[PDB]
């Protein structure tokens, strides 16, 4: 598994930016052109979002509007990002309630001219196009996964879904355990490293073992006891009042037990503002750099966008990075995770992989505490140098599943609902080649501030052009199928995969098979039972890595209601083999037409006509091997506009392949 | 002019090794025992790196780091190697950031106990110790001057100094011409060998007309738009995928016309993973090799401290000479020039000639985008053969101009200063007597990989000592001098080089005359006007092929005030006439003592005690014919402790002469 390469894994996570806020125009990845997006209630596509008096709100460019509204793009303001306007922007899985939650803000996009670091670093590494953030809500609940593997319940018996952790003089802290408390148990090394100030974003800080340490630790301090409100007064002080501080935090540091003061040194002591990456650089130089470092920004550089900016975030990478690479032999057995803890308000296209509401463990007041929006996943290290894509399912838990496999110390905390339904990371890797580590270029000067803005659409709207072309795909673990059978009053999707993680799949009815979207999550075969009410079904399940089945057509003994297509799929030789059955009184003929991976100068060799006579079924067989894998296929009977059936999806091979951007 | 006998020149550039790193300890080239090396700053010569904190780092050898480390020789990994990091290393022209830019692991060498067969070709062909990488930075930039005569510009304005085109998907291409096009329109013949990997040093590839000529071949592989996305799927499929993207590619490759047919032909299409010098050998065999042959090997085989090794490197080299060998009638026609793209970041001990701040074309953000650290560069072929050292300042533009001279096809791209400062290579050969094909010793077995690692100095530093002895040295263009005169709040310094070719001169201040040092073309005279603000003086000027020039004294009124000196060269004697001359009111005594190039036992007969009157001069014929042109003197005054003229270099007088050793 290759794994015994790495020596060291670095975690930053940043704040509050969606995957398509930053990266919806970045070529090869699940953007602003994305072919499996799911299509509003109203028929409109995910990307026309309902506004006020029968208006729609497309993406639109932060760039022009700032120029519009005459304001500086780096410095725009933060939206709702709580667990309620969350509820209303993912309207039970409809996801067309963001301008309303949200304001049209929402909407508004960088691209590679504005955050050109960003953009770069993608196309050098690797990328996650399917990571999403733990829980649609705010920070302290999403850090909460990365650090402990879960977010709990508050004292008060309620879910854990919101920031009430900060208010650390009265908040005992959470009770349910971290991981980094495991690594210690276990004698691996770990450090976090962070400022005197931190934005409460050092999450370690609210869990009830590092409390009690912390109050121990500030004993002698006049009254402090959490870190934060002794580091408030320091960053206040003058000269002589901090080394006075300084002078009583060591006095008390000395008091603690071995286990203490460990915990302490690790997680509780702060360096001076300015100084994360040189604090960073030191143990790198030194060679003593931690297995697993957490690096905790400051406000400012922490790209959440009421306090800090785009180029404020790629300023402090650029340093992580630099220092890194300025002793190879560190950088050569080091793994980099940069993520956001959260979408704030910004919005998405991807709905998220939700838990049912049969999953107990993942529903809070009628709604799912597992998968929020999608955020920026980047994998920098030795070993993902190419500027491939990764469109395996993850969450912030991912990452304390790829320190399981590595380390071999467990996160109990993990839901199994959570852990069937992610990756551990392991698949974004490659270890199997070096090559020459690549430069980083320094971000340019940060702008004066000239004030927090909200950015307003244009009055003429165009949906954004993604930059076109495909990108390298790293193999994924999934192989995908559903087909449909009318059966009396309801449809019978068999839904399957055979690959060797769990995958999941999400029902849209567009005839009032049921009231909002289905999901389920599947490793083998599983039954829907859609019930048809009326004359006529027509629905869309989705999968990961644009997997789309469509179904339409009539109901029971009533139209054109012979026609049945099943499918299965060849992994070995990326064949799509086609069952076109015949269940009725009339000849029918059936034609498959493809809608993408064809070169239009040549579908007609590849659209296939034929005949089927009552109670006989034939077979075709279409090849995406030309294609990589990727099929995009209409199945309909001629005379017949109810009956439709479409097939996209990639065939797995267990290889790397390409994403599905080469369409046309 | 015998450029006729040359009917093939073939390319081979490996990655990332610096001219110390492999022959600091070669005999007879400028190496670890280099009488010309520069003085730092602090007083210690440049071997002695700065360190922290009052320490510093000699040269030492990597075998020796491997058994302390219990790693392997071979596989050492890569440093820095960018355009901000060589900035530092270089430090304005004082080379004493070394350690702080690359780490200690800059100074870590190899010798002839651990790559034989680089050293074997140095002994047996000619090897080039003036032979420069173009640009001080990373591959892209260097590359582009091999196969385009200039790093110009990005598409965002800045200077291409970095790996940008790396990101193929992405940047469109660099828009100024390749040399390979020129070769194309005027009808000469080229090809590129190159496998299914090829590490990205294809550099043909990133230029515009070869993206466009990609993207169109690739037309119905289902979503590749340059030549290493589609290969990245080759390498990796099986036997059956293999043949299909393969039908794939040829689809696309029918729909070119007879010019990009060429075109990718030529430059683009990729032999099959172990098969570069195969695929090399049957155009020997078969008698179609091209004029031009660029040889791009793959990771593995390219030398880089990433992903290869020196036995990896010697192992494809030595298949490339066998190929040529085994074809007298090819070989005894073909010219192959053995060079690195750049230095990485390990260390070498000579400061480059740099463009100075006046030639804004080869600046960028105050820094000299020109010439870069050395790099080995081995000349094999009939008219190379004896084991010289050629010393006359290269860069990788030189083997465009050999081209130029070769197949008069000229190369616009290459700056004004370029073509100035550096030669077309042809001093590297004698085409006046070829001379039969040697055997080489074949490279042994390539130990397991056991992984990369970064070699540490050793708690006790030596010095390492070159190996003895001088080698044939090709005669060069150049035939420099500098003399000063005291005056009032300056040292006057007259430069001259009566030779054909432009010599590069260099100031070292070492008493605050300047900030850093300075840089000086020269052909015909020159001068430079060095400010003296306190009591003394002390500066060094050096300039090709061991040329030193050091002077120090009082500003004024000391016991040395009218002590002046000055010298001229006589080619057809080789002598030096120095002229000793007091311009003060006290007489003075001076002393001529031989430093080098005089046998031990004859020191006395050799040294020269002159008294020179006020207002009086006198002259002392110094004669450098019996040391091969070659001579080291010490002029002082008796009873003043700071005044000195230090003359050494080597007098040309166009024939072949001996090395400095
Ligand atoms: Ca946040
Ligand atoms: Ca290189």
């Amino acid at each position: 598994d290759g794994l015994g390469a790495i020596k060291h894994v670095v975690i930053l996570m940043q704040e509050n930016r969606s995957f398509d806020h930053y990266f919806g125009t970045l070529r090869g990845v699940r953007g602003f052109g994305d072919r499996n997006a799911v299509e509003l209630p109203s028929g409109k596509p995910v990307f026309e979002q309902p506004a006020a008096l029968g208006t729609s709100v497309l993406p639109f460019p932060v760039r022009d509007a700032a120029e519009t509204q005459k304001k500086d793009l780096q410095y725009i303001g933060a939206l709702d990002h709580s667990w309620s306007g969350g509820g209303k922007a993912w309207a039970g899985g409809w996801m067309n309630g963001w301008v309303s939650a949200k304001t049209a803000a929402t909407m508004a996009y960088y691209d590679r001219r504005d955050i050109p670091l960003h953009y770069e670093l993608a196309d050098t590494f690797t990328v996650c196009d399917a990571y999403h953030s733990s829980i649609h809500t705010s920070t302290s609940p999403n850090r909460n996964h990365l650090w402990s593997g879960k977010t709990g319940n508050e004292p008060n018996g309620k879910r854990a879904v919101g920031n009430d952790a900060y208010n650390e003089g009265t908040h005992p802290g959470y009770d349910w355990g971290t991981y980094a408390e495991r690594l210690e148990k276990a004698g691996r090394s770990w450090r976090t490293y962070t400022e005197w100030e931190n934005f409460t974003d050092n999450q370690i800080e609210f869990f009830a073992t590092f409390k009690a340490v912390a109050r121990k630790a500030l004993a002698k301090t006049g009254g402090h006891t959490f870190m934060e409100s002794f580091y408030a007064a320091v960053r206040d002080a003058d000269a002589t009042e901090r080394e006075r501080l300084f002078g009583l935090l060591e006095e008390g540091v000395a008091t603690l037990d071995k286990t203490e003061r460990s915990l302490f040194e690790r997680a509780l002591r702060r360096v001076e503002t300015g100084t994360l990456a040189d604090e960073f650089a030191k143990d790198v130089a030194a060679g003593t750099l931690p297995e697993v470092s957490y690096l905790v920004p400051s406000a400012v550089d922490s790209e959440h966008p009421s306090v800090s900016s785009p180029i404020h975030s790629a300023t402090i990478v650029y340093k992580v990075l630099d220092a890194l690479g300025k002793h190879p032999d560190v950088w050569r057995h080091t793994a980099v995770f940069i993520n956001y803890d959260e979408n704030d308000g910004f919005f998405d296209h991807v709905p998220p992989p939700v838990a049912s509401p049969e999953v107990t463990e993942e529903q809070w007041e009628g709604k799912p505490t597992g998968l929020g929006m999608r955020v920026p996943m980047l994998v920098v290290s030795p070993w993902t140098i190419g500027g491939y894509v990764c469109s395996e399912v993850f969450d912030h838990t991912s990452v304390v599943r790829f320190l399981e496999r590595w380390t071999g110390v467990a996160e109990p905390n993990i839901s199994d609902w959570r852990r069937t339904v992610t990756g551990d990371l392991t698949s974004a890797f490659d270890f199997s080649h070096a090559r020459r580590r690549p430069e980083v270029e320094q971000p340019g000067a940060i702008p004066p501030f000239s004030g927090r803005w909200s950015p307003k659409p244009p009055a003429v709207q165009h949906m954004p052009v993604q930059e076109p072309g495909a990108r390298p795909a790293r193999a994924l673990p999934y192989q995908p199928d559903a087909q449909a059978t009318v059966e009396d009053g309801a449809v019978r999707v068999d839904l399957s995969n055979t690959g060797r993680s769990s995958a999941h799949f999400a029902l849209y009815p567009y005839a009032g098979e049921f009231p909002v979207p289905q999901h389920r999550d599947v490793k083998g075969t599983a039954r829907w039972t859609v019930p048809v009410t009326g004359a006529a079904y027509r629905f869309t399940v989705t999968g990961p890595n644009g997997f789309r089945r469509e179904f339409a057509g009539p109901a029971k003994d009533g139209a054109s209601a012979g026609a049945e297509v099943a499918s299965r799929v060849d992994a070995r030789e990326r064949d799509l083999h086609l069952t076109l059955r015949n269940t009725g009184r009339t000849t029918l003929t059936f034609t498959v037409r493809p809608l993408g991976y064809v070169d239009e100068a040549d579908l007609r060799d590849w659209t296939r006509t034929v005949k089927v006579k009552p109670g006989r079924s034939r077979t075709v067989v279409h090849s995406a091997a030309d294609a990589h894998g990727w099929y995009d296929l209409d199945v309909t009977v001629d005379g017949d506009d109810a009956f439709r059936r479409r097939l996209m999806g990639h065939i797995e091979n267990g290889r790397a392949s390409v994403s599905g951007h080469h369409h046309h």
